[PDB]
Order: structure tokens, then C-alpha cells, then sequence
């Protein structure tokens, strides 16, 4: 697979819940940052369509629970509900979530099994070889381009293999995605997320289509749009990558970040290898800076802008 021009990887860290009821909609509307991917009116020839979405489920106090990416598929030009992708390791806690709220309300909220979450990125970044692929939608597969930045390339709810459905697609190693999200500074799951602690437009959802600003009440709307109107964000989720050899257990979250002359600019999130994620203050990427290890010499770290960001 030297001429692979996508790599598909099993996201064992992300699962799905289908969420379905009459009251699916405005019950889900009052507990996300974002309106639901709902398809078009579906014209008479009626070829299955599917919509992606990306929000968070916040707490009261404004700070990101869970990030989640929403799909609705329309079959018999309907829609039959939601899925909700979500960290693995939330899932039961995220049920226990949605139920507080579901008090008598027609919304029924399952796990999903019956499809697993894939991710096809390209082999090659801004390659444009061939093989564009095409959105896919019916109940046994969903290919959608992933709705936070197109640098990450599709998401794909399957059944079965995901290089079986993609032209040119071979299996990926689980690192390389990880490794790419924290390169683009893409934050997913619990590390980069940690919930009741992470806040929302500082992990960047604005910029990740995850937050709408006309939409009805939700939990955790009144500080999330304060915070977005009374001024630019002083601090926010930036990739890194250190400079230096790591030490064997790696730099520990919360790890300070430092200039040159010890003033703290932000803290270690997460990463994987010499690449990861920083909540830094905006105005202080440039200058050199640091995590003090065991032996006070190491160890640098380079902090940059996304690409993709506005």
C-alpha cells in the first residue's frame, strides 16, 4: 500500500449513542453549544444524506463536559434521530447526563454498538493526487467530511473494514492520528478535555464550528457567550512540540510553561511523544520557552498557530 492515498484508523477511544424520540431535538438543543446536522428537505428521488456537527456538552459553571460530533442521517425524507460520538471512556457518564435532563421527556438515548467510529486522513497533506472521496450515508455506513477542519480529513461510522469502503484507503496506525491531531492542534477526548475543567472557547470550539451564537438557551450559554463578546480569548489550547529529549514517564499534565526568565505563559495539557498540546496565553507563544524537568535544563518547547484557524 506505497500508493495509499488515505490511512483509516479504528477509533477505539470514540463511541457512538443514538438518541431518537420525538423530544430528541429540543431536549439535545438545551444541552450543546451548537444547532443539530440536520439534512435538507429531501427532493423526490430521496438518496440517503447525512450531516456532521461538532459541539460540547458544558456543566453550569461554562466549562467543557464532553466534546462530541453529531450525526443525523435522512432515510424515507426523514430523520430518525441522532448519533452521538463521544469519548469511550465518558460514555456511561454521559447517559447518567442525559437521563438528569430526560425527566419526562419522549427522548429514548442507546448506546450504538452496531457501527464503529473510523478516521480517514490523507497519506499525503495538500497531496491532491486523486482519489477525492465521496460523502456515503445509509444505516450500515456513513462517510462525512469531519466538521471541526477539513485537516481532519473524514469521519467513518462502519460495520465492517474500513479500507473496504475507501478507494485507495489502507489501515493506519492508531499513533499517526493522534500524532496528526496534535501536529494540527486538534483537541479530542478527556486529556486534551478534561471535564468540569476545560473551558470552551479556549479549547477553541469557535474555531471547530462547535458553538452557535443564535441559538436557543443551552446549559452553560450565559458565561460562554459572555466570555465571547467582552473581548479577544487570553488563552487558548496551541500544539507543541519539545525540543529536547523527554524523560521516561514524559512531561506530566499541568506541567508549567516558562519563559526564558521563569514567567509562567500556560501549562501542559496532553500529548503523545514529543508532540501536544499547551493552554497558553496568546501573547507569549513567541519568545523561547520550557517545562522544568528533574535537572533544571531542559526542556524547550516551540509553541505555533494552526493553519486552519480564522
Amino acid at each position: 500500500t506505497a500508493g495509499a492515498a488515505w490511512a483509516c484508523f479504528r477509533l477505539d477511544g470514540r463511541t457512538l449513542l443514538r438518541v431518537r424520540g420525538p423530544d430528541a431535538a429540543p431536549f439535545l438543543l438545551g444541552l450543546l453549544t451548537n444547532e443539530l446536522p440536520l439534512p435538507s428537505p429531501a427532493a423526490a428521488g430521496a438518496p440517503p444524506a447525512a450531516r456532521a456537527g461538532y459541539a460540547h456538552f458544558l456543566n453550569v459553571q461554562g466549562r467543557t463536559l464532553y466534546d462530541v460530533i453529531l450525526y443525523g442521517l435522512q432515510e424515507h425524507s426523514e430523520v430518525s434521530g441522532f448519533l452521538l460520538e463521544c469519548d469511550s471512556s465518558v460514555q456511561g457518564a454521559l447517559q447518567k447526563h442525559l437521563a438528569l435532563y430526560r425527566i419526562r421527556r419522549k427522548v429514548t438515548v442507546e448506546p450504538h454498538p452496531e457501527l464503529r467510529v473510523w478516521a480517514v486522513l490523507p497519506s499525503s497533506p495538500e497531496a491532491c493526487g486523486a482519489a477525492s472521496l465521496q460523502e456515503r450515508a445509509g444505516a450500515a455506513a456513513i462517510l462525512i467530511r469531519d466538521p471541526r477542519t477539513a485537516r481532519m480529513g473524514w469521519r467513518l461510522l462502519t460495520q465492517d473494514e474500513g479500507p473496504a469502503l475507501v478507494p485507495g484507503g489502507r489501515l493506519g496506525d492508531l499513533w499517526d492520528y493522534h500524532q496528526h491531531r496534535y501536529l494540527q492542534g486538534v483537541p479530542e477526548g478527556v486529556r486534551d478535555l478534561p471535564p468540569g475543567v476545560a473551558l470552551p472557547l479556549e479549547s477553541n470550539l469557535a474555531f471547530m464550528n462547535g458553538v452557535s451564537f443564535t441559538k436557543g438557551a443551552y446549559i452553560g450559554q450565559e458565561l460562554t457567550a459572555r466570555t465571547h463578546h467582552m473581548g479577544v480569548i487570553r488563552k487558548r489550547l496551541f500544539p507543541v512540540r519539545f525540543l529536547d529529549p523527554l524523560p521516561t514517564s514524559g512531561i506530566t499534565p499541568g506541567a508549567t510553561v516558562l519563559t526564558a526568565s521563569g514567567q509562567t505563559v500556560g501549562k501542559f495539557r496532553a500529548g503523545q511523544g514529543n508532540v501536544g498540546l499547551a493552554l497558553l496565553w496568546s501573547e507569549k507563544i513567541k519568545g523561547p520557552l520550557h517545562i522544568r524537568a528533574s535537572e533544571g535544563a531542559q526542556v524547550a518547547l516551540a509553541a505555533s498557530v494552526p493553519d486552519w484557524w480564522p
